[PDB]
């Protein structure tokens, strides 16, 4: 069922690693071969330059599930490599990085490809390939139940139940910008023509053929719903403050890598004077401590008050968990923190950094190469992820930082 494909500047050795991995045609798209431990099956992206890998990569944008994108090692990182690399930033879709005919000489090279860990194999003997396979397969998991189009913005409502999850969405969908369309499970619609679908209504609008026994299933059923979606809205009610179920879902959407907005409901029915809103973040952010980055907004379902805020956060989270920083730019960004602030000593070692790179998106990954990771501390490491974040933006999104050793 999952669907691979190689993709690269011709001359790789593409084809030699193509054949070694595909079994028989089924009839375009090729089994695995027998001898593997993995069940998928392959694409063939065959079939003027610049053009010519453009038109592959998108035939493997648009039906493949994993990708593996191929460079030569014994020429290093071309620029035609680094093209290819470009067009490829366009997927949100997994692509795994491998290195043929290789490894340590070039490292940072191959990482600045932006795509992570490079995997080195050679088409004679197949090594290397039990590690560059299991990279992809391990994708195998992460694969959508429901597809849609990679323009779409996929997000979801939660919260406790009567929070408002129902009279938001009603509320938001009945906005002059809004056009609702014409799964069963699934609303879409566009705003300012921009694709949305929100993740699992039908869950929302469960009650009203059926009674409430427990709240169990439908917090089971919220999960479901943060794996599915990039953006995931934080419902709170307004009048009766923060509770502890509150935590379990959204430290949930936190763990799972989702960018996030806070949304209190029914602010038109709280007890308010020129410091309550205020009052109200400060606990918002006792309460939710690994969400520092997620914003606060203010509304009232039932007045429509503030109302017209909820898209834009949403647009605007899911941006910035899809940004993809320029590299030279991010050292730059990197060599000033440690300017700033000298780095964390143990005996008579001290941490170093010789480099840092983006690897992956959805949320924003890097990686730093230094000295020693066991150096590298996690106030430190925090540091380091204010400094990114006052240079970037990243609002509506957690970030991830490794600590690598050459
Ligand atoms: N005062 C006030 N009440 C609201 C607001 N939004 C929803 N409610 C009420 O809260 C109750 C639960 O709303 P509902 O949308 O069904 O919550 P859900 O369970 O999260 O879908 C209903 O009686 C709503 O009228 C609001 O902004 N202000």
């Amino acid at each position: 069922k999952p669907v691979v494909a190689i993709v690269g500047r011709p001359n790789v050795g593409k084809s030699t690693i193509f054949n070694r991995i595909a079994g028989e045609r089924i009839s375009r798209i090729y089994s695995s071969a027998e001898w593997l431990n993995y069940d998928f099956n392959l694409i063939d992206t065959g079939g003027p330059f610049l053009a010519q890998i453009r038109q592959q990569a998108e035939i493997a944008m648009d039906e493949a599930d994993v990708i593996i994108f191929m460079v030569n090692g014994r020429e290093g990182v071309t620029a035609a490599d680094e093209e290819v690399a470009k067009i490829l930033y366009r997927t949100k879709k997994p692509v795994v990085l491998a290195v043929n005919k290789l490894m340590r000489a070039n490292i940072y090279d191959f990482y600045s490809l932006g795509f992570g860990e490079p995997y080195p194999i050679s088409g004679t003997h197949g090594l290397g390939l039990g590690d560059l396979l299991d990279a992809v397969a391990e994708h195998f998991k992460n694969i959508p139940e429901t597809k849609y189009n990679e323009e779409v913005i996929q997000f979801c409502l939660i919260g406790r139940p009567n929070v408002g999850k129902s009279s938001l969405v009603n509320a938001m969908l009945g906005e002059e910008r809004v056009i609702v369309s014409n799964d069963a499970v699934d609303t879409s619609f566009t705003y300012n023509q921009q694709e949305f679908v929100i993740v699992d209504t039908a869950g929302m609008r469960k009650k009203g053929k059926v009674y409430e026994t427990t709240e169990k299933y439908s917090v089971l059923r919220a999960l479901k719903a943060i794996d599915r979606s990039e953006v995931v809205a934080v419902v709170l009610d307004g009048e009766e403050g923060i509770i502890e179920q509150d935590k379990r879902i959204a430290g949930y959407a936190h763990e799972a890598g989702k960018a996030v907005v806070i949304v209190v409901n029914k602010w038109d029915a709280v007890d308010k004077d020129e410091s309550t809103m205020k009052e109200f973040e400060e606990n918002i952010r006792d309460h939710f401590q690994f969400l520092d980055y997620a914003p606060i907004l203010f509304m009232s379902a039932l007045t429509k008050k503030r109302i017209h805020t909820l898209m834009p956060a949403i647009i605007k989270a899911s941006e910035n968990h899809s940004l993809r920083v320029q590299t030279n730019v991010l050292n730059d960004v990197i060599m000033d923190a440690v300017a700033m602030n000298p780095t964390p000593t143990h005996n008579g070692s001290r941490l170093k950094i010789y480099y840092a790179t983006q690897v992956s998106v959805k949320p924003p990954s890097f990686v730093v190469f230094v000295n020693d990771p066991e150096l590298m501390h996690f106030s430190y490491e925090r540091f380091l992820e204010n400094r990114i974040r006052d240079a970037f933006g990243f609002e509506g999104t957690p970030i991830k930082i490794f600590a690598r050793a050459r």
